[PDB]
């Protein structure tokens, strides 16, 4: 699939808005993801233990996990699909050192869009989570075939 330069352009723009809070951002949606699809959380190790959404919003481990998770997506949208060499070291670690099944990706892009939804109404509107669904779906897709070359297609 290709996304069309207005399509990128209403990602972006959300997108901005998603920079001036990292942090927050990265928690919330994280803390809706597991909240959820509670089985993804005991894909981590580190996170399996925290017990109520109040431990989660607690834990600063959880929220520079969601940092990082944020900054990798992030740059992966930058790249507007040029995204073939960004996608390869992360696509290898989860499928064969984390072993998350694309289903958990469709979770995951599930609780990006709510959280989006929810704190930026504004700019968030059907067109908007339109393009950001495409964008996500381009995602996956394409981690999907990575998946299947590196031998999990899990
Ligand atoms: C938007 C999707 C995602 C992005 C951008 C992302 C990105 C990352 C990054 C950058 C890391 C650290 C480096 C690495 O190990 O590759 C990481 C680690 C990890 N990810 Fe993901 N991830 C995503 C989705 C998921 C999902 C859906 C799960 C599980 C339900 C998951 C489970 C893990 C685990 C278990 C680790 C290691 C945590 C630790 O430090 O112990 N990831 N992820």
């Amino acid at each position: 699939m290709v996304l069309s330069e207005g399509e990128w352009q209403l990602v972006l723009h959300v997108w901005a808005k998603v920079e001036a809070d990292v942090a927050g951002h990265g928690q919330d949606i994280l803390i809706r993801l597991f909240k959820s699809h509670p089985e993804t959380l005991e894909k981590f190790d580190r996170f399996k233990h925290l017990k109520t959404e109040a431990e989660m919003k607690a834990s600063e481990d959880l929220k520079k996990h969601g940092v990082t998770v944020l900054t990798a997506l992030g740059a992966i949208l930058k790249k507007k699909g040029h995204h073939e060499a960004e996608l390869k070291p992360g696509a290898q670690s989860h499928a064969t050192k984390h072993k998350i099944p694309i289903k958990y990706l469709e979770f995951i892009s599930e609780a990006i869009i709510h959280v989006l939804h929810s704190r930026h109404p504004g700019n968030f509107g059907a067109d908007a989570q339109g393009a950001m669904n495409k964008a996500l779906e381009l995602f996956r897709k394409d981690i999907a075939a990575k998946y299947k070359e590196l031998g999990y297609q899990g």
